[PDB]
């Protein structure tokens, strides 16, 4: 099955910082055929530490971002939703509806999205076990979702850590294709008081686990300039790496895809 | 004045409420040095069942709770789920509680803090306890003066919380905190015996008030059915915490 | 039952320091009469992060030291061991022989302890669940232990970090009798990199939730100058406060009491 | 070259270590890019219940990796619980293993050192990795120069451990790391179905070797049953990883 690569900045801060990775996701996605890319980017953080750090421009200029990647690179499109009413806007550009981590338990969110008839993404909270995960795909289905991923993104280890349980990614294959989301694994939330931190030195050597055990695709955050990001400024992969990550991790994924257990 | 908010989990339907209602009326008549709030959620919104109980909705909650204030004159609380639900319930709500998995939500916290009424923050199991302060900074700008930091555990492996006691002292730089002995001891995904020996811990360390939930029958709760406390154990908890937290907070740290 | 309290330097820096720290125990002993003090200090500090850090001056050395202190004052005494061979040696002055956290697992330890006709304090290690101690208990028993003691002195969270999971104290009493460790269970591990971090701040608060869940007795180092100690220096008790929380514990304890559950 | 540490758990009979042997030399003469080390425990020192195996003594232990070094000429490994046993069991022992509860044991680290053999310190489950470079520093001082410390996972919450997997680039800024495979599954107070899964992970970020605990019948094994790979697919399981490592090692980081 087609390996699954979501990328892009994690912030919509202009409709041209997109066109910027846009284009770049439209060269690897002609390079690597194997690969299905969808292209990431929230109109809104709704979550973020401090009520003083970057939101973004509203759901309209988003939306209309989104559009213009896909209208001009002809890319899939992946965006998150913060409430029900979000769904019905979104699922107007959007591929995939992203669930927010901490959302993953908010049953009118879930059935938001699966009535759209669009394929969900639901971020595994930082609180849930991997076993907990069967009830969130099940509240899908039973809205009507037919293409369901849950995305690993670590979870709580003492305060302002994250540790990667990689047993999750078999034992959420069970019942949902799995991804990895490689940039938020890594990040210490609130690390840096008003704003969460991170490590980019484990970004590659986790994703090259991920892809040794065995998922279906991967999530990485990527930013022309990671220093200069109104969001995980510490996380983003600079954009001129993400073809070599690709390659490594396609390069991994197949040597070791002979021994990946059958569920 | 120690604050005491209790009630049943869900309203299960108003007939419950002015049950629990009255006892808590009791109770707030013997005991004047205490301020009761009676709390009962409309909306069960994180279930981690599709099939699980959520309610009657939002009306015949806001209704159920408009009885239990008129019919017994006792401030209320209740949570929000989603921004547009604030304005609503602040209708009744003396206290708008914000639930565990969403205080870091932006707008919700906004949206309740434009009401005018009390903000509870329930402290994610994600959030260490230094992490609050932002929560409240939030709610400041957002117009909020009465503002409430509840600690209910932090997550410990996979299906455990543990209660962080150095979490009372810190969040109290910069909020009143109550201490939610019903949800602390819950296993995600709980054991009544813990209940009672973790509020007394609270107490010893010093907190604003205690949150606990109370059903006639626990037993048939179609919520928290596990670590509801029995309505008739409520007068003897109390009594028990006044007592204790009289004697210890003569070493309670400043600020 | 007699209250215990456990109190002591943390290392046996010298005979004076424990001469010092004895006179005020022994002051104690005589206003609190409700209470059984035992004075603690290590012999050896076994298990330092650092090589380069402060050990002790042998065991030799030490058991004299600590014979002066129950010749001088009639006060019972405890420390730790940390290889079976001490057991015996230790034994002739120690009333109460100590397992450090670390070691509660080593069979040959324990039961070197036991068969010494002393009494067993056993530190639940960071590692440990608490219900695992009942195996550690029935270890005891089965080598000759009449009188066996378990210590809550925090459980690993996340990295450097420990947290005082309070659900212990009921649980551990249900085989033996509970100690509450004071001032180790707001240490940081290896905090300060070459050694262990700690904040004095929570060694209080922690301490009356102790008591008011309700546990056997309270362990707490002590040293008339904290700043200065070769050990533990940020999370040793100044010896003048010591007085103070040894009353304010009794006070919660007492009106606590009648609450507490029978096991 | 890559070094794969294997053996029976416990040495349940010299019998045992015998037939193990045999395959762990007929894998070492069909992989010459690994160095094999054979390994077995004398003594169970730190078992949950005291009626559970501990073994048949040290004597009969090093008596028994003596047949098997002599009759295969296999390295040795096993660990040690208290500073005499050091050199008695160098006298076989190529590598001395500390036990993870251990790790912090001086006087045990510096026994080690001095007999002059290498020195595997597992990573106590309640270690950070960053605090492992004191560890090394302790054997150093000792005289030691063949340096390993592995990964075994890291407590999370109650009887579960987490194998973190950024403690490999971390532990190889100051020693060779090894992954221990089997233990780092277990449970404490473990599912082998993630045994081959995380052994795939750990050469993907890089490491210096891996430890397995194999056995011909795992089900009648007197220790670790419910953890200890199959023999026969011992075999599988290393041409998987020397694959996966051949491919992956272009990328693994520098220092
Ligand atoms: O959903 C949360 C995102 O993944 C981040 O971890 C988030 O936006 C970080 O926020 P902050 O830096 O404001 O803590
Ligand atoms: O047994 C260990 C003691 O309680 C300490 O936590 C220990 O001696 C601290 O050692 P260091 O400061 O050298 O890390």
């Amino acid at each position: 099955e087609k390996f699954l690569v979501i990328a892009g900045p994690c912030a919509i801060e202009s409709e041209e910082l997109l066109l910027k990775v846009g284009e770049e996701i439209k060269r690897l996605s002609e390079k690597f055929k194997e690969v299905e890319f969808v292209f990431k980017s929230s109109f809104d953080k709704a979550n973020r530490s401090s009520i003083h750090s970057f939101r973004g421009h509203g759901l309209e200029y988003g939306v209309k971002a989104l559009r213009k990647v896909k209208e001009e690179f002809g890319l899939k499109i992946t965006t998150d939703i913060h409430e029900s009413w979000q769904a019905e806007p979104v699922a107007e550009v959007a591929d995939i509806i992203q669930i927010p981590a901490f959302l993953c338990r908010q049953t009118d969110l879930l059935l938001a999205a699966a009535k759209t008839g669009r394929a969900v993404n639901v971020k595994k909270g930082q609180f849930l076990a991997p076993w907990d995960t069967k009830n969130v795909v099940e509240k899908l289905k039973f809205g009507g979702a037919k293409e369901i991923y849950l995305t690993e993104r670590g979870t709580t280890f003492g305060y302002n850590n994250l540790v990667v349980d990689f047993r999750s990614l078999p034992i959420m294959k069970q019942w949902a294709k799995v991804i990895y989301d490689a940039t938020h694994s890594v990040q210490l939330p609130g690390g840096l008081g008003d704003k969460s931190g991170g490590m980019r030195e484990f970004i590659f050597p986790l994703i090259r686990a991920a892809v040794a055990v065995g998922c279906d695709g991967v999530f990485m955050e990527t930013h022309p300039e990671p220093e200069k990001a109104l969001s995980d400024a510490s996380t983003q992969l600079p954009l001129s790496q993400l073809e070599g990550i690709i390659e490594a991790i396609l390069e991994i994924r197949e040597v070791a895809s002979k021994y990946y257990e059958t569920i």
